[PDB]
């Protein structure tokens, strides 16, 4: 009776750069409040929440270490924009390791910024939240959850454990909050990826094009205007998990 | 231009029910719409008539798809320009159980729900301009989510439709994508009054039926966001995510 | 082992025969079902006979009517307590060559004739006796491809039913399955596998009865494929 | 041959990891029993194993401790380990809405960390002309997500997914497979009247039988073309589907 987007405070981590600002401020620019969460991005989180405001909108920035205490983040945010109601867990390390070679320092923190704090986080929310409102976790995790493969081991069992506790998340927090997830593909190239093997490697991909920064925002929105959806996830990823040629074809 | 005036929709079965729902909000945004339907021609030609006289462009076109159907694409074509967007809607829904399987309903199981979508998405790509991109939907059933022994050869027929999503998306990249819709309980069946209805409803994780305009809502998602193809989103109020089986209660 | 007749269907060339022949030095009673091969399916049923075993030829096309086929064995060996859906059809086809009757080939022998004979077993099944289904299927319906349309297509069903077969028929007759990977022609693609080496054939029956023995497995498939079914190096990776 | 194919087991003193270790034995492997606490169900099982002319030892370890010398002790008594059974186990409940980090965490440690660290260990010590194999035991619930045993569940799915992706990184040399067991034994806090209504109502009405695990660790063992998979013994319970919305 009342999920009007000015009434639907949204809480992105890591939502400073790349494709958590591309979410902050297609949200933003719908009318959603916006709290911009950032941990080393403080500057960039403060003038994507400047142009915001200045823009007519609500925004606001909100920091923490979501590798330390992450139990006043929620509230951080609510003070200022009110209680979390929409919360898109974006924040993300990406680190290689192999079996073999596994440092289980790096393979920790994979797990407490893609499994535990998103946990923690939607636990908070939920708590928060009033009783009569109804609630959104969009998780972003990564298409290679569908098309499992040994790189980047800790990384990706890390990824894996996020699309798992989407379901048991979902299940558990059913009714009154839904919990759903973005398997984006090659979107922006990484650190380790050069122009040339970001591009060849979309010319590869089923449908040989990137997911544009746009379909991120609208598939939180797709998410939160329909809602029948819970325990999802769409892969933005351009067909990439359902690659199939391997050498023995 | 891949503007809403230069996307012809097909939607096979779509005079009544979730066909006319997604008819309905397609012809609404500005989609020409091709309403296909065996039985309910009245039906069709009303919702065609209302949109025609409301500015929109509509037709109907009659086929029945348990036989030949390889001329229903160029009759909607033929009205309303190369098809673009298909949604195979159309479906039997029968009951059947192994230990008394009768081959001849098994077959029009398959007939409507496999072997008419995937000839009719070939006849799509077949005529839709090279420089067009294209777009399959097919409505399937939250059921193959979650497989039990019920409706056995519907069931089959369902799961063989969500496997032809994958391979269809494989064999059609990148110029038309292949996804899906799952729905739950949407309107009340056959000997089910609606407090029955409403009691089934009850006992879904969200504990709430999908709405009519999700469906559109859904089909249109899947348009504009050109990186997803192969995918299935289940409009089912969590049901496909019911846990609560006898052997845990 | 002998309170248990079998039905192999295909039984009498490559991974059939191979079934067969180690389920029949173990004592289980074979009928060996055959279309075009039936001097061979003959020929091993006689050597079985000779050595002290129970086996038997049975004869039909598993495109058309299937529904005598599984009393034709009963009638031979006994009620039929193990029922191998091994038989096959593989033509290629593709989205945009799309032949039906091929197609409708495709979901006889791999969807149609499976379900039918369960069906068959289980009502003739006795009611002091339990039973296994095992469907031979494809390391394919595990890494889903577009190739070979109609074929993957109607032995991902085959896979599908194995899950609601098994549904169906529990408690009495669980229902499992095989995904087979290359195992005959071929030499170069089976160093590309993941194991880098392909299936031999003791591993079918060894499988087979490894499902008979374990009591609690049903709707549950084993790709003795050399992990050609986890494959990864897709050239968005390389 | 099983004479030459030495046998690590976690958790091996109780229940179903002695199941295993005494099914393995009794047919020729070398077992290395690994324990924490149950020292003396452990000695004893390995004693009646040696008297009995078999070939057994007991290794101790903390799994949630420095666990790089385990695969060490093993090899030291009874040769380099080619069969790693992962089948330590921690279970107990945790729930959305009160989740405690610290129980968190020593679900991931015994059933993700350390089987895995263990994997890694016995792929170093092995010789290069021989190959191995690695069963983890996981559960049943990876194949039928629930939201009950929040961080148990997790752990457990995550060691199903571990299954296939060590599977891929240690191959060809390596295989890992995986037992989801459903009922089997009552738990620490299921009565066993509670533990029999649960078996009655599995599809097949029936648990798994102890020696359906020993064998199916032997099976994995004996055919060669099997990697990254699993066998559920559970009566059928990843397959039950009668819930309310239908029922
Ligand atoms: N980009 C791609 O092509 C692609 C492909 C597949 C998957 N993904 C997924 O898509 C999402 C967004 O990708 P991205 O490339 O935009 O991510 P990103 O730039 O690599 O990182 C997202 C943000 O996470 C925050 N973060 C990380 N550790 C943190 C910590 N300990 N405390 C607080 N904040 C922390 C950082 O914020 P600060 O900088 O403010 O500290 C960082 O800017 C991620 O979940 C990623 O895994 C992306
Ligand atoms: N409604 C639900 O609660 C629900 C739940 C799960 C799944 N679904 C799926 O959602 C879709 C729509 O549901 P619905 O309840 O609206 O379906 P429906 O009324 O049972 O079927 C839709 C239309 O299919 C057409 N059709 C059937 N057989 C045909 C044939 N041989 N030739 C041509 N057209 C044929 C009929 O058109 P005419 O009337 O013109 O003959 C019918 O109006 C279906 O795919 C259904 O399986 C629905
Ligand atoms: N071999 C492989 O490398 C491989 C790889 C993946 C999957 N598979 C699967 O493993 C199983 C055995 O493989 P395979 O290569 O030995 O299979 P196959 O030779 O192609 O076929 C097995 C038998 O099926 C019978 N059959 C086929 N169509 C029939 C019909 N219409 N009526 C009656 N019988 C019919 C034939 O019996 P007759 O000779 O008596 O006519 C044939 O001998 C099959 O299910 C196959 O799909 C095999
Ligand atoms: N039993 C069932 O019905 C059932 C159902 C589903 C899944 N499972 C799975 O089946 C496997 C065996 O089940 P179970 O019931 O026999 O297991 P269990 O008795 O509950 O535990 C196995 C053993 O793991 C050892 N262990 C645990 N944490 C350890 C640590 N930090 N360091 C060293 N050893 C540690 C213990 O040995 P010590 O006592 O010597 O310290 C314990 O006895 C487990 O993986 C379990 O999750 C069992």
């Amino acid at each position: 009776e009342a999920r009007m987007v000015a009434n639907c405070p949204v809480l992105v981590t890591g939502g400073a750069r790349r494709i958590g600002k591309a979410i902050v401020e297609d949200l933003a620019s719908h009318g959603f409040p916006v709290a911009i969460h950032c941990n080393r991005s403080l500057d960039e989180g403060e003038a994507i929440a400047n142009r915001i405001n200045d823009s007519g909108g609500n925004a606001c920035v909100v920091q923490a270490d979501l590798e330390g205490d992450v139990r006043g983040l929620v509230k951080q945010a609510s003070d200022r924009i009110g209680p979390i109601r929409l919360l898109v867990n974006n924040a993300s390390l990406f680190q290689e390791d192999k079996v073999g070679a596994l440092d289980m320092a790096l393979w920790d923190r994979h797990f407490a910024v893609h499994l535990k704090t998103p946990v923690i986080l939607a636990e908070d929310m939920r708590k928060a939240l009033p009783e009569d409102q109804d609630g959104l976790v969009v998780n972003i995790i990564d298409q290679r959850v569908w098309k499992l493969n040994p790189q980047f081991f800790s990384y990706t069992l890390s990824k894996s454990a996020l699309w798992n506790a989407t379901r048991t998340l979902a299940q558990a927090l059913a009714p009154r909050i839904r919990v759903n997830a973005i398997a984006p593909g090659p979107t922006l190239p990484s650190e380790r990826q050069r122009p040339e093997d970001f591009e060849r490697q979309v010319s590869k991909l089923p449908l040989q094009r990137a997911p544009e920064l746009p379909e991120f925002g609208r598939t939180v929105r797709y998410f939160w205007e329909n809602r029948s959806i819970t325990g999802q996830m769409i892969a933005l990823d351009g067909g990439q998990h359902l690659a199939w040629e391997t050498p023995d074809i």
